[PDB]
């Protein structure tokens, strides 16, 4: 249920996670019904309620929920721009 990754940024004023997340520190935000993310001065807690990408062969990619339009995206550890292999999404 949800997860939390320790702030790896050595700058006490930023927030980064996986290979797609990466923005300056500001505060804690929580969508009304799409995604949830908080920036703890000691760690970062983020959760996802939207459907989860399935049929995705767990080879070496990462899953990220785009709170911009409530959608599920997937990038690659060595390609923070190109989407990895996807198939669909299930509740």
């Amino acid at each position: 249920q949800c997860y939390f990754i320790p702030n790896q940024s050595l700058k006490p004023n930023e927030c980064q996670d996986l290979k797609g997340v990466s923005h300056p520190l500001n505060s804690v935000w929580k969508t009304k019904d799409c995604e949830e993310c908080t920036c703890g001065q000691d760690a970062i807690s983020c959760c996802n309620t939207a459907a989860i990408p399935t049929g995705y062969d767990t080879n070496k990619c990462q899953k990220i929920l785009n709170k911009k339009t409530c959608t599920y995206t997937v990038v690659e550890k060595k390609d923070p721009g190109k989407t990895c292999d996807v198939t669909g999404w299930v509740l």
